[PDB]
């Protein structure tokens, strides 16, 4: 029989009746390709850590209430079973909020169909929903037990509620409760708070063992007073020690230095305190997952990090400074590590376009619109992630520019309008809340509007989407509208229908192919895509989604592109959505093009 | 129906009817790993080339009378397929002789069980082989004519005659005439030989198209000249374009400069000329497969050539500057290139004595020793390659240093000495024929000796191998032999029966793993052997080849991927023929090691 526990009389772990304490590193099972679980694992391992730390994303295995997704990149048992059988433990980050620069912190948009939902708190709606959602997921974490032959032997409570408003101690009372019932009374349950007292007023609770984060800014004595303040017996705990940070699409990209990361590594160790990395490796919010702070900043497609493993899982001067820290208090693994991947240049690919999304829109939205007299939500219109078209007629004759506007700024977040087909330009949360338009009386006025990420921290998790307020044109609300979820993802998967189902431009998807060759042992590889003269949209290779470009803002111009959604002999189908303006018009058909290249530029001014 | 020919009239080769030329690179399909070969085929079309050129290797593919080896890695017919799947024409150089710095030349050893024979000449037992050969390899050949739908375009017919002392006609006529009834009046039927009358004399034959081959060393204008010579008529033709040289066992590693191959290669081109790049690809002398020249000198088991591309593959800077001048003449295919493949360094593999080859005779002899009065040959014992221990019984008593000497310097090639288990050192060919031992009498004589290649160009390709003559003690003629042929692949394979300054010749043995799961792993490696002296290698019972970290150019041998697995432990296998670095306390010297470059021109 396996037993893990904290020793309180000696400031210590017990693994098996031995002293134990662990030097972790954060993975993302989400934001790495199951095709590469085992080769980011195995050099985590290689590097000295004898633990991982996870977060499971509520929204990314349940996007709609009891319908569960635990199979291919979402299945998570798998992915701690790998890691048991490479001999590493588990911190297991449950949530159910998680944060993590993850869409809405990992909580699921359908949550919102209640409009005054009060998230993370005893709200009884909120609760029945964690409450279902924990008795799908908790028995499946169950046999993952250290106890019961796992390798889970810790699992966080909630994700620093210490810095949320709304202090609710019931609410952390009934996860505790839920937590016990479903995983016994013998797993050892966590919190994480900020370092400080304020953070861990309402972020700590009796029976839950408070455990700190903090950064190479911060003083490593005064931190884990802090954590002492509300433990004073039982081992020292960084459960988020910063390797690196977030970044924001237009902010320069983050880094933190090897040497400070290091330093305080080696100092947290000789502490005898277990300690998690944070990121180990970053990865990828592919598709729609990134998320966002407030005041609406959204965080962009690559999770790099500056983690010691690279997006692409790159072994790093930081990973193997940050290995010499962990050699002087362990022996690390023996033999050679496995390599950072081989990275190639593909060239230029052609693209033409193919429709437009307003010529698109039976095929984006086969079960056809919502009507409605003012506007809708993403969530009342049961559409989450993506982008919704919002149609009416224009009541007058604007054949001088009149104004397009949201008066309360609820463009939430971004509007690619047109008139008849006339792109009008961009609406924008918080930065243009107005417009002038043109166009005859009883002209189609569309827009195009985007969700960049639901908020993931602060008080503004509750983020909607769409147009969550009126829109007015020469100060008078425009009414009767029709309102397209789009299914984008179904839509490119079936090439606009073209498959079957077994200044500004028009918004519009172009597709072009290549070919790589069969018999060749190492092609496909791994590579990274770049849009020199695009502007802003989403790119998918054989219909799997990349995530978000951006290269009119940066830091990120390319995008990872993982070889095993490559194909060879059959041609590669890129299909790109262009938001803004795509470098197409004009008589050189070189000029609308992806470039793939063999480095990444992540780092841009 | 398809047509290729020659059109005297005009000077060129005529495919379909329209005029053609070929730019074509060697690629010896025997040297690189059936894994790799779609890998080296189209690295060489994105180059430009439209053609590539390969020897038939006849001991590759009959290494005894009627048993035959034409799968996997032997499977020429799939190759030519693969060459004409990629759009590329193919140029057959089936010999029977092919040179090529291989095993004798391409030619089995056992022809030489006729002591007598004469090589490459009209002997009937010579011509009887080869004929037997041809009906073989011919009729599976006529189906991959260009006429029938395949890609070969041109055959040729020996190599370099003109270089052999025999100058037998008759030979080539019956060639002609042997390759004319398997493949028909159509085919182009070529010879080749180098670009001086003095080569062409004896080389050149009637029905024959003569094509010469010279390297960046010739005035080419003087070279075409010797060729127009002996075809008035019909397209120019450099058969074998020089784009490096070969390398001997302790001798520098020959490189060619790059700026010379374009510059050559550019003014041959532009002539109108056909041409082929002889090695665009040279890869490997894996096993025993490697050649030697007289005066006895072995090539190494690399095979690297300095070529466009590396031993493994790679794209050098030469391979961009010859695609770049055929861009000057041809379009070239479009897309990225396939890469130069990922190496890895495996790194530090430690091993331990497993059997002297003194103590392995009976997993390695299961048959039992031969008896003979005197020393017999390789070919006389039914061994071709590798190696065979001669014993016999010291007569006199050695308490002090007696001369052990080969008198005609009859140890082909070397030989590893013992007496009584204890090592005495080495006989060379050419170069050390006597050595001093001690010993009892009644003591234990034991010589390891080497086949290190049979000679693949001049008189003496007739290599029997062994101890060809006698071998005297106090100038006393040494007799009553116990001679072991030796199965070394085969007990490899078996870890030796074990299944479920000089040291004993002895085989040393190791283990390494690889994860599974890792998109990326296994890699190609170089394997390397600080401390070693001199030997053999296999890896999951595969002979890479010949170390010799003593002598050099090459220290790394080439490990290819494909051999390396990851479900298992994968098992090193040394023989140390010399001195192995397994005495001292430090079992960490006893020790291969894995790099991700390799080292094949140290000084
Ligand atoms: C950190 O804080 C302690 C007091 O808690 C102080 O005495 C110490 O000097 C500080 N260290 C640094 C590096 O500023
Ligand atoms: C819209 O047009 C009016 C002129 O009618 C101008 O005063 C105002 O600056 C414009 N607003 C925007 C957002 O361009
Ligand atoms: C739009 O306009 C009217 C105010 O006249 C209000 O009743 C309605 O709630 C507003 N709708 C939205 C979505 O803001
Ligand atoms: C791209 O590929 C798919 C088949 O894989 C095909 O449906 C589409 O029409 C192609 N276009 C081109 C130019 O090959
Ligand atoms: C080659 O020889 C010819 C005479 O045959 C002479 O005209 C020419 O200069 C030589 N070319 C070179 C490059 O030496
Ligand atoms: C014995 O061997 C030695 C060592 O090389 C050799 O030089 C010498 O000629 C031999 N001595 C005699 C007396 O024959
Ligand atoms: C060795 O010696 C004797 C001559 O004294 C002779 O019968 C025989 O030809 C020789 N054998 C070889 C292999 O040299
Ligand atoms: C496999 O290789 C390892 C080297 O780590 C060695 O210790 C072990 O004895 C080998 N096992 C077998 C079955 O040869
Ligand atoms: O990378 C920044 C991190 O900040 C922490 O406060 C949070 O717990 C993490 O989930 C993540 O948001
Ligand atoms: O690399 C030197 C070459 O010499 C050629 O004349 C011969 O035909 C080839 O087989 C090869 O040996
Ligand atoms: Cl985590
Ligand atoms: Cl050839």
């Amino acid at each position: 029989q396996r037993m893990f526990e904290i020793d309180y009389s000696r400031d210590s772990f017990l693994k098996d009746g031995q002293p134990f304490r662990y030097t972790s590193g954060s993975i993302h099972y989400s934001r790495v390709p199951r095709f590469y679980w085992k080769d980011r694992l195995l050099k985590m391992k290689m590097a000295g850590l004898n633990a991982i730390q996870t977060y499971v994303p509520w929204n990314f295995h349940e996007p709609w209430p009891g319908q569960y997704q635990f199979s291919e990149d979402h299945d998570v048992e798998y992915f701690l079973r790998l890691a048991h059988e490479l001999g590493l433990l588990v911190i297991l980050r449950p949530g159910p909020y998680i944060c993590a620069e993850w869409e809405m912190g990992g909580l699921p948009a359908w949550l919102l169909e209640k409009e005054s939902i009060l998230l993370r708190s005893s709200d009884p709606d909120y609760l029945a929903a964690v409450d279902k959602w924990l008795g799908v997921l908790l028995p499946k974490m169950k046999p993952l037990l250290y106890q019961n032959g796992g390798p889970v032997i810790t699992v966080q409570v909630e994700n620093e509620y210490g810095s949320y408003f709304a202090c609710d101690f019931d609410y952390l009372r009934f996860l505790q409760k839920r937590f016990r019932h479903h995983l016994g009374d013998d797993v050892v349950l966590f919190t994480t708070d900020g370092a400080h007292k304020t953070f861990l007023k309402c972020g700590a609770l009796q029976g839950l063992y408070t455990t700190v984060d903090f950064g190479t800014g911060s003083n490593i004595t005064d931190a884990f007073l802090s954590q002492r303040k509300c433990e004073p017996k039982g081992p020292l705990i960084n459960s988020e020690f910063y390797t690196g940070w977030l970044d924001h699409w237009g902010q320069p990209h983050s880094t933190i230095k090897t040497e400070a990361v290091a330093s305080s590594l080696y100092d947290i160790l000789a502490r005898g305190a277990s300690v998690n990395l944070y990121m180990f490796i970053g990865g990828t919010n592919f598709a729609y997952w990134n998320g966002a702070n407030s005041p609406y900043a959204a965080q962009p497609t690559s999770y790099d990090y500056d983690a010691p493993l690279s997006e692409a899982g790159d072994l790093t001067e930081k990973y193997f400074a940050l290995r010499n820290i962990i050699q002087k208090f362990e022996k690390v693994p023996e033999g050679p590590i496995p390599p950072s991947t081989p990275k190639f240049a593909y060239g230029k690919v052609t693209l033409e376009k193919l429709k437009t999304v307003g010529a698109a829109l039976d095929i984006l939205c086969p079960s056809g619109p919502i009507k409605s007299l003012y506007p809708l939500t993403f969530i009342q219109v049961k559409q989450h992630y993506g982008f919704v078209l919002y149609r009416t007629t224009l009541p007058q004759d604007c054949s001088n520019p009149a104004p397009l506007s949201s008066p309360l700024n609820g463009v939430h977040d971004r509007a690619y309008v047109a008139v008849d087909g006339i792109p009008q330009g961009v609406l924008e949360r918080n930065n243009v809340i107005t417009l002038n338009i043109t166009g005859k009386a009883g002209a189609t006025l569309d827009l195009l509007v985007e969700n960049m990420g639901r908020v993931n921290y602060g008080a503004y998790i509750n983020d909607f989407k769409g147009l969550v307020s009126n829109l007015t044109l020469s100060s008078n609300i425009l009414t009767d509208w029709t309102i397209f979820p789009l299914d984008t993802e179904d839509a490119v998967r079936s090439h606009l229908g073209g498959w079957g189902h077994r200044n500004y431009t028009l918004p519009a998807f172009y597709m072009g192919n290549f070919s790589i060759p069969s018999g060749i042992p190492d092609l496909p590889q791994d590579t990274f895509i770049q849009f020199p003269g695009w502007t802003k949209g989403q790119v998918w290779i054989n219909g799997f989604n990349l995530g978000r470009y951006w290269p009119a803002r940066g830091p990120q111009l390319t995008l990872f592109v993982p070889q095993h959604i490559l194909m060879t002999s059959a041609p590669n189908t890129i299909t790109v959505l262009e938001l803004e303006w795509a470098p197409c018009s004009s008589d050189d058909p070189e000029l609308c093009a992806v470039t793939f290249v063999d480095r990444p530029v992540i780092g841009s001014s």
